[PDB]
């Protein structure tokens, strides 16, 4: 079970600097992005890092909600990334959570964090490009990809 403990404003971004965000269609992406452009999207590029205290401890349990948003929580369900309608929750019964992540430091890597999913063990949150967009996906994980690093800034 996970009990929720503090929150942070965090900002996210992949490995080649580039922002994650919400777009219109609350799917989240990333792109360039300058701090000047980066605060001006604000409402666009602000999450809510919530970290959990848990019965089974595995790693920083998180979950990853859109800070200006009445109720935009990050859900890999199902193997795939969608926004649910719901706040993070104060108490999770459960071992496993769509919405719960465990957050790591990378060995080696300075300042780089991955974000394994609880629910489905040796699947990460990764950047993928497709097409001429770069978006948020869960994948599988060789070592020392660097598609499933991020730096978070908070």
């Amino acid at each position: 079970y996970f009990g929720k403990l503090e929150s942070k404003l965090s900002v996210i971004r992949n490995l080649n600097d580039q922002v994650l965000f919400i777009d219109q269609g609350n799917r989240p992406l990333f792109e360039d992005m300058t701090d000047s452009d980066c605060r001006d999207n604000a409402p666009r590029t602000i999450f809510i890092i919530s970290m959990y205290k848990d019965s089974q401890p595995r790693g920083m349990a998180v979950t990853i909600s859109v800070a200006c948003a009445a109720a935009s929580t990050l859900s890999c369900e199902n193997k795939i990334i969608s926004f649910k309608e719901m706040n993070p929750p104060d108490n999770i019964k459960d071992t496993k959570s769509d919405i719960i992540f465990f957050q790591r430091s990378v060995p080696g890597h300075d300042n780089k964090m991955q974000f394994e999913s609880s629910s489905y063990e040796g699947y990460f949150l990764a950047c993928e490009k497709e097409r001429d967009l770069f978006k948020l996906i869960l994948k599988k994980e060789e070592l020392g990809d660097r598609s499933i690093m991020f730096t978070v800034q908070n």
